[PDB]
């Protein structure tokens, strides 16, 4: 069915940041709840053309590590992505409340995203280009999905920051950068989630035993590029997962680990064994099921 | 009178941009002709009124140099300040259009900012924040007022990019900044205007004969901070605006030019001597009236 601007309602909003905000919707003629994304844009009418025609191959994106796409179009100064409501927001999201993601639960994550890393590149032949906690999407179902992936040439061009960055080393400081920029991104989400804070900088000694001022925008993006990469704390992570971020935020691109050789390291081999129950952890935490 | 959503309009889209939308609205029970900003924050009731009482100074920001201020108010998930239209528009607006905005207006610009500044800064003890083209308006009456100054503590505070950055050295690089960093963000717009383009990285001598690709945001943010600041293109401007600038751009907040000083240097006192018809230039170029 061909999805249509009047044929929506609006039930709540599920946030907002940097271009889109995204709502829960009815679907009216169908019944479903869905998540609707819109973006604001003064764009010549060929070339938001091209954008509703470039997003169509997210019918085509069918994957369990996937949000499920229905469809998108042009409505009076905003384009409308539409897509699977996940019940249970974004990483980030329950971050906040879990106050840190245990290291078990961690792992399920991880196996997530570079399965889903995988699918969009073996299978479509594109680069996340986004990988953040606020991208990863979870449900009750105990589902971890990846959204906001880079499909469309035209709407990165269109849309082309803040004060955290999840950007590689090799993006920020220049166009030299490809699928293995994705890895630094869940590299740093990882420690981020375990740690319960952005991990640059990185704790002092006493905030470790604490746990266990915000950076100018240039300070920020000079420790990344410059100063050695975010360790996981010694000691209360087992070394499986340390050798996986490590791998992960190694500041060279074609040192650092690939989708590839991450899929057969030892913490993922872990992961897969472990008997977790993700959707009671989840909905226990933020308080759903 | 006291402004209501319920009591506008809307016209047409005047521009956005990361966080603001801002309408051509009307507001029905006065016939006014407005521009309205739209501010989307996902904010707790406790502190969505302090942001509306610290807006109300505004009421008491009157200068030919500062647009004018009609209201402030908060409606379902979106905070309102409405503003005299400007007719004119933006300066990076003009700037599209124009491809060149001449020196000699250039320096009415300037007289206008520096004057804006100084207003806000005596009588309000507040600095700007955000001087940028996009935040200096002009209206067919020739008049060129700031806006999007820093009033509000709490809505500064409620929304802290891109690639193209206005911010000084020193506020770069940490939060030991200050009213002098206003400067350089007007010497840095005035660069912009007066060549056409944005002005780092600065143009090589085949650009400069031509004229008379994209940098990362670390390249760019680099190149503010620790190599030498651009420089207005010689033998085609005065050596007056050369000088202005130069003193505008120097890297060191206490070794910069100041208002007061800026205020009696040459450029100004010949800008201020000499008779040119603003309101002529800019609707000729723009077509308007
Ligand atoms: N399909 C979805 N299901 C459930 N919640 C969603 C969905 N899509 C987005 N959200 C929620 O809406 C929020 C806003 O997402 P959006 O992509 O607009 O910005 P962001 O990813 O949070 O941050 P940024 O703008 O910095 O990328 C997310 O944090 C998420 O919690
Ligand atoms: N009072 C006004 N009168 C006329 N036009 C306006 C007025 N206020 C804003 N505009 C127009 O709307 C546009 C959007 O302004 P907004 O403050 O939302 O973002 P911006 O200043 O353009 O860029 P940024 O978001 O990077 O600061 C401006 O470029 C300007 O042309
Ligand atoms: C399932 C699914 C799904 C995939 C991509 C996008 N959106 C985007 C974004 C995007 O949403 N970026 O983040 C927006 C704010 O940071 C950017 C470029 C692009 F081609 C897209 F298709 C989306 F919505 C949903
Ligand atoms: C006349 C007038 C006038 C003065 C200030 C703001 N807006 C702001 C902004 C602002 O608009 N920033 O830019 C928004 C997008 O970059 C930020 C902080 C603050 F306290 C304000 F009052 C405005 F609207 C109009
Ligand atoms: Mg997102
Ligand atoms: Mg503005």
């Amino acid at each position: 069915m061909e999805l249509k601007d009047d044929d929506f309602e609006k039930i709540s909003e599920l946030g907002a940041g940097n271009g889109g905000v995204v709502f829960k919707v009815s679907h009216k003629p169908s019944g479903l709840v869905m998540a609707r994304k819109l973006i604001h844009l003064e764009i010549k009418p060929a070339i938001r053309n091209q954008i509703i025609r470039e997003l169509q191959v997210l019918h085509e994106c069918n994957s369990p590590y996937i949000v499920g796409f229905y469809g998108a179009f042009y409505s009076d100064g905003e384009i409308s992505i539409c897509m699977e409501h996940m019940d249970g927001g974004s990483l980030d999201q329950v971050l906040k409340k879990a106050g840190r993601i245990p290291e078990q639960i961690l792992g399920k994550v991880s196996i997530a995203v570079i399965k889903g890393l995988t699918y969009l590149r073996e299978k479509h032949k594109i680069m996340h280009r986004d990988v953040k906690p606020s991208n990863i999407l979870v449900n009750s179902r105990g589902e971890i999905k990846l959204c906001d992936f880079g499909v469309s040439g035209q709407l990165i061009d269109s849309m082309a920051v803040g004060t955290r960055s999840y950007m590689s080393p090799e993006r920020l400081q220049g166009t030299h950068y490809s699928v293995q920029s994705d890895i630094w991104s869940m590299g740093l989400s990882l420690v981020e989630m375990a740690v319960g804070r952005y991990p640059i900088p990185p704790p002092d000694a006493k905030e470790l035993e604490l746990m266990f001022p915000p950076m100018a925008i240039f300070e920020l993006l000079d420790y990344i590029v410059n100063e050695p990469p975010p360790k996981l704390p010694s000691g209360v992570f087992s070394l499986e997962f340390q050798d996986f971020v490590n791998k992960c935020l190694i500041k060279n691109p074609a040192e650092r680990a690939d989708l590839k050789q991450l899929m057969v390291h030892a913490f993922i081999k872990r992961s897969d064994a472990e008997e977790v129950d993700f959707a009671g952890w989840l909905c226990s935490t933020i308080g759903l099921n």
